[PDB]
Order: C-alpha cells, then structure tokens, then sequence
C-alpha cells in the first residue's frame, strides 16, 4: 500500500526512568510511518482525502513535549494510538529515538519502534 | 526480483495546499524504485532490454517541475503512473520528499511513498 | 585566542523580505562565536567567570523567534549587539543561516555573518 | 511486533583471523535489533516490563571488548545468544561492523548480521 | 538467516552505454549482501566455515575495474554470478551504484540491484 | 568582518579541458563569499542596503550553465569579476567545485578558489 | 605552519555545573591542534622527532575521563597546559565539545576552545 | 588569495611506525592546497597556465602508495617538496590523514599538515 513518512521530528522532552533525567531533560527524535491508501487523494488532490502530515507533526511533538513518561515505549504507544484513531490507517510505526540517553558506552542512537495495524 | 533505484532527484517546484507555497515554491526530492527482471539485459548488454534511468530521471523531474499540485501524493501518483506504463515493470515505489515543508516543528524530512504493482 | 562556539542553534522564525514568507515562516540556524579570555574561568572553575552558553543559546533563540525582520542581517546584528553588553567579550561573530530561503536555484545554504569587536 | 534498536555502539577490540590484527586491535561498531512485544510496558510504564537498553549496551560492549575471536561471526553469535536468553524476545539481529578491516580495497564498511528467532 | 554485508566498495571503471563515458571512466560504488547460514562458523571460529569478505571485495573490485560493460546491470550480474558459485549461499543482492552518471538532472545516486537466490 | 555566504549552489555545466566532458557535461558546485559592511542594512532593514543573495545565486548559476569554459578557473573569475561591479563589496571569494572531475584516483572533491578585492 | 590535528576524540565524562550531570555523565568530544616544526621528523623519519599522536590521544582521554570539572574550560586548559610541557610545541588549541549539554533549545554543538602559545 | 584545493584523495598505503601496520597496510586520505596566481589561466583559459589537478592527484597518490614511511610527516613532506618544484607555486599545504591509525581511544581522525612556501 502507500505510506506517509515523517523523519527526524526533534523535540525537547523529559522522559526517563531516572530522576536526574527529568531535571533538565534532553533531545528526542521521532519518526512516524503511516500505511494508508493514497489513491483517492491523488484523484481529488484534496488534503481531506489524505492524512495531513502537518497535524501529525504537531500532535507527535506535543506528546513528546508533554509531561514525562518513564519509558520511551510509552511515548511511542501514545503517538501510535493517535494515528490509529483515523480509521483509514492500515498500520503505523512510531520510532522514538533517545540519542542522548545516559549510557556509559559510545553509541549513535537508541530507539524503540511501536508498531500497530488492523 | 531485480530493481533500479534512483535517489535524491532534486527539483524546484511549487506544489502545496496553501497559496503562499505557490508564490516562490521550494525544493522537492524524488526517489524512484522500479522492480523489473534484469536478467535479459545482462545477457544482451543492450540498454533496450532494461529500463533507462536517464529517461526516468528526466520524466520524473519534468513532472515535479510542472504545474503545481496541491498534494505531493498527486505528484507521486503521476510519476508512478508513468513507470507502470512500461509492461515489463512489476512494481514501483515513488517517494516524494518535501523537506522544506512549512511545519512549525523541527524535522528532517516529510514524504509520501506511492506504491504500484501488477 | 580562547573562544566559545555554539553551532547549529535551530529556531523557527518569520524573517524575510516577502509576504509569502511571513505566513508560515521557516527554519533558521544560528552559530555564535565569542572571543573571550577563559584562563580565569579555568583557574576558578566558576561559571561566573565565563560566558554561560545557556544564556547565549536561550537569548539568541528568543531573538530569532521574536518580531520578524525583513533581513537576516538585522537578526544577526541584534544577537551580536546584545552579546557585546558583556564587557569581557573581545569580539563576537553571529552567523544567521536561512537554509530554506526561497531561491529558484538548488543550493545547500545561505547565511550572513555579523562581526562586532571592541 | 515492536522493536528496540541500538545503533552505532562503538567499542575497541582485537578480533581478527590474522596475528597482526591482534597486536593493537581496531574499532568495532555494533547494531542490535530486538523484536519484543512492548504493549505491556506502555501500560505499566515500568522498565521491568521491557528489555533494558542500558544493560544491552553494556553487555554487547563487554563481549566486543573481551578476548578476541577470529571471526566477527562469532562475536555476533555471542551477543545474539545473550539477547535470546530473555524469553520475551521473539527475534534479534546483531550487526557486527568492522569498518577498519584490513582490505586492500576502498570501502565504507563490512559487517556480518547474525539473526535468531523463536 | 544470517548475512554478510559489504558496503561502499569504491572502484574506478569505464562502464557506460555512450562512447564518451569510456574515454576516462568514472567512480563506481558496489554493495554486496550475502545470505548464508553463519552458525557453523561461530561454532568453529574458522574462516573456512564462512564466506570470506576479503575475497569477496577483491573479486567484486576486479570485475568493476575490468573491461567495460555497456550496462551496470551486466556488471552486477557478473558479481552475483560469482557469489552464487558458492553452494552455501542462499541468496545475494549486488547493488552497482553509478553516482556520477551523466544525467542532466541533480540527483544523489542511481543504481541497479541484481538479486539471485536458490 | 561582515560577510554573506552562499554554499553549495549546484548547477549542471559543460566546462572541461577534454572533448569527452563536453558531450553530456557534469555537476558543478559553487560557493561565494562576499565581504561587505552590513551595519547599514541591519540599521535600515532595507534589502537595498545589502547584496541580495538571490541576485548572487541566480547570476552565478547563469554563468555556470552558460558557455563552456575549459578551466574552472575561468568560471570562477567570471563570477568574481561580476560580483565586484557592486562598489560596496570589499572582496569576494568564489569556489568552483568539480566533484565529478575525471581523475583516475579516488577523491572527494577538487576545486579552485578565485579571490578579488579592492 | 606545520601542525598535528587530532579530531573527534570521544570520551565519557562527568563534567558539568549541575548535580544532575554528575549522576550518569555524558559524551565529550575533544579536538587538539598542535603547532610544531615537522621538518626534522620528516628528515629523520624518527617518531622521537615529532609529537606522538598516541600520547596526545591517550593523555587527553585520561584527563576527560578523570576528576569531574564544573566547566569544560577547565578541562581544555588542563589538556593544553600538559601539551605545552613539550618545549618543541609553538602553540596548542584544545576544543572541548559538549554535544549533549542540557540546553532547552535545539542545537548541534557547544564547545570551548583553549589556546596556549610560547 | 587564489588556490587549488584537492580534498579526500584516498589511497591504500603501508606507512606506520609498527611492524603490525606493514603487514596489510591501511587507508590514507590526502588533502592538498596550492596557493598560486590563477588570473593568467582565467585570462588564457589554457591548462598550461595553471597547476593541473590531475598531475596533483596522480603524483600524490603514487607517493602514498609507494615505499612505506614510518611517519605520515615524511609522506606529507615528500608530496609538498615535489609540488614546490613548480616555481609558480607560492605555498603548499599537504594534510596526510590516517583515519584508521591504531590508537586505543575512539576518535574520528588524526592527521599532520605540512606547509612549504617561497
Ligand atoms: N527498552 C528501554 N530500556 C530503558 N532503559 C532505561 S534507563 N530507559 C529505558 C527505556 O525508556 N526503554
Ligand atoms: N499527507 C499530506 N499532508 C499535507 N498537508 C499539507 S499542508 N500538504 C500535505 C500533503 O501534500 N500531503
Ligand atoms: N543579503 C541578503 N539578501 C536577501 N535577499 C532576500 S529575498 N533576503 C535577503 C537577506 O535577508 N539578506
Ligand atoms: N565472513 C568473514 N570473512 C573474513 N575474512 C577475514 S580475514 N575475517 C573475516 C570474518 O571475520 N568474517
Ligand atoms: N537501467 C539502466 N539505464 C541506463 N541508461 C544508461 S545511458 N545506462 C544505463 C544503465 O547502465 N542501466
Ligand atoms: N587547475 C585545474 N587543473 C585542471 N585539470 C583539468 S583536466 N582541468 C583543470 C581545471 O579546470 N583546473
Ligand atoms: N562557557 C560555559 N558555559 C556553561 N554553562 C554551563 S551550564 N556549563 C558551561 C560551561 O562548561 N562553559
Ligand atoms: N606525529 C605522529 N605521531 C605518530 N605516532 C605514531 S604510532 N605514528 C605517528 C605519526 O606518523 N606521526
């Protein structure tokens, strides 16, 4: 099927298991992939016939910026829940990246990806 | 099966739902992936036996540069339509990236991917 | 000489010459370089003896997100003028990047750099 | 299902078939992908209900830093073995990258990916 | 199953449909992905029990550097043919990238991927 | 001092010493740096008081896409000479990159930088 | 003049002004530039006649990983002071990057550069 | 002033202090910068009136791939010394990067820069 892909949505947040993570918070990066039939929207060229990526980005960002979760799993589940509330969506993958996570090791990124589908 | 992959085709355009997007326009980036049997072309080493990526790039670019669509969904559908008119193609994915989209949030990219297959 | 370097401060703003740019705004990316003697701060290990990079980032961001200017020159000069209130500062160089500027050509970046010094 | 993705874990090691590789060693880069149901952890927001990426990174790094293997296949199998010892994990992919491998040719990366599943 | 991934193998060549491409030639970039069971090699830690990526890189590079093909399809088929001559290999994908291809448009990369499997 | 920095202007052209380079042409990448007093423009916020970066990009691109030169030195000098018609300009530095230049060695970039000043 | 350039030395540390930063620490990235006459070393091809970049990296890393400082200025000055014990060194410039610094704004990097010279 | 800039010339070599480095060798990356008056070449558009960047790349590569030196200082000085045979050259700066150098710390790059001038 077709898909809408949002990549690199960068939002300051305070999610974290440990107290020290919630004093000042850190950078979070969100990807969203939405599986949805896009044929109708190419016929109508009407935004109402697709899933608006402007609303998706603002909603995703507000969740990330909101009151902190312990787990990024829970942040990703809240974003995925939002996407599936649109009955046209077949499936969604939400990647919550925590690239500044406190890990004593040298690494590029750590993330969870929450998948949902009908 | 085999595939031809065009990546990062960068073309100025004016697509957009909102009037202000069509005054000066913005950068669009296209990826095309074509699924097609390539064994015959390796036997003949004859360009006529494969899907010419030179024609693909020019056709994709002309569509993107053409009169604006409201939706990038519609741009991607027009490119995908072109590819499937070649009876040898099994499937195609066209990614239309709108990395400068007007979104109040900080993000790397937003795109739609239009998939077609036999 | 000693310097403090802030790179890639990313802030949504509405600066621009043309009406179409004030509707939704666009991404701005700020670099600041501050020339300042840092020996005292290294001797004391006291934040008071250096220029706090948090103050540097937060104030520059407030300017960028604030009242729209027509020119990025004007934004850079405001940031630079405020930095030189700190009498310990020898010179400052503010780069205001407008990577999304509406230009019909394909390019990576456009920016102005404002310098001020004692 | 859901997944946890660790990327770019960078650890000095001495793995290698050839003696000269084990005198000083070289840079290794590890990716780990873990397939696991994350719904319960979003309900509880309890780290105990997910696979802790802090422990994963330290365990992966200790293996890579440990006494050398001849093959990076064997390093990847040891990491994958560790992940599957958690009964909640459905599958895992461990990529062991050896980007400095002694190869007379110019190349970006060489890696093995060890996959396991129930 | 498991896989060996070679990425970014960079080799000067002269492949091309058009005469002017074969006077001086251009940069080619090869990726190879090999699907093969790696469990035995982790048990033995014996290079003889896996597919040696040193030989793969040299063989791939020699093909690319060899007498020119008209099509990169044909270069990729020759590399893939080589890999499948090892009876242990389940499948292979060879990506031949021609990032400097003569295309009047602005683009990041163009490539063909030749897939083979048992 | 104050400057305007255009980076990565990307334009197809046919410059080159050898016949084979004039058949299809290749990618050129232009940087321009203009040294100019920007205080007045920041005071007035009037585009007329600075060097318009649109004029900078469009004119440089027209030169690059125009009559082929044998040397990139000649292209850079043309761009630089035209920029110094603006008497407010202290100096200009034009880098003409030829990233795709036919060289048998593997390299990232080759470029010439032309400077002019009062 | 002649110089030795170490870039991107990556070391976990616990420097920072705030208590929350000393709990788990964060990534620090060091650059060192050493101005030194290298003609003798090129004449002799003797490591003793130059500044050994292994000594440069290992000692800088030991400082970064060592007792936590409040300011990165203090870290940079320690590295620089120790480098100038070598009387052959004309000048040294140490950049201490704190890419993960807790700042509420979105930014790429923050760093201080300490310079010392005869 | 005017200059010619070659960046990222990539050549396998066997330079190094330690025996283990001469067995298989490693990647070296060369930059050359040549300060030279380019007005005449832009006037004539004659390759003879400038420094040919093909000669620059091919000769530097031959040195890098040639007899192994213990120090990268020695390699850089050889490249620089040969460049200054051209009496039109004001100065040259050769950077020899050893990105794969055996250092136990994690780092991006290590290099020496050799300068020569009239
Ligand atoms: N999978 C997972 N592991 C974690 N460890 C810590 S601390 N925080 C987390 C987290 O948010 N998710
Ligand atoms: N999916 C989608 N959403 C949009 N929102 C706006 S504005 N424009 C678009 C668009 O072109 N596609
Ligand atoms: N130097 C300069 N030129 C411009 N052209 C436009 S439009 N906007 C600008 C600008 O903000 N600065
Ligand atoms: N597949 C594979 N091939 C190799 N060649 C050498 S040397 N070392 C290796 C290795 O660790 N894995
Ligand atoms: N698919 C494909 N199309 C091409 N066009 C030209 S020219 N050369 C090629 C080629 O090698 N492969
Ligand atoms: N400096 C310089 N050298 C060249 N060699 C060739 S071919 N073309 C050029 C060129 O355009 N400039
Ligand atoms: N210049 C400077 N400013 C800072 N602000 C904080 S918090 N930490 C620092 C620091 O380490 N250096
Ligand atoms: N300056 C410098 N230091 C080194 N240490 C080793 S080992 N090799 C080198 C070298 O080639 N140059």
């Amino acid at each position: 099927a077709d898909r809408i892909e949002l990549r690199g949505l960068t939002v300051h947040g305070r999610h974290g298991v440990y107290d020290h993570e919630r004093v000042a918070g850190q950078r979070f990066v969100i990807d969203v992939t939405v599986w949805i039939d896009l044929a109708e929207a190419a016929n109508s060229d009407d935004l109402a016939d697709t899933y608006d990526y402007v609303r998706l980005a603002s909603r995703a960002a507000e969740i990330v910026a909101g009151p902190p979760r312990k787990l990024i799993e829970t942040v990703g589940a809240e974003i995925a829940d939002h996407v599936m509330d649109d009955q046209r969506v077949h499936a969604v993958e939400v990647a919550v990246h925590k690239p500044q996570a406190p890990i004593p090791q040298t690494f590029d990124d750590v993330a969870v990806v929450i998948r949902r589908s009908r």
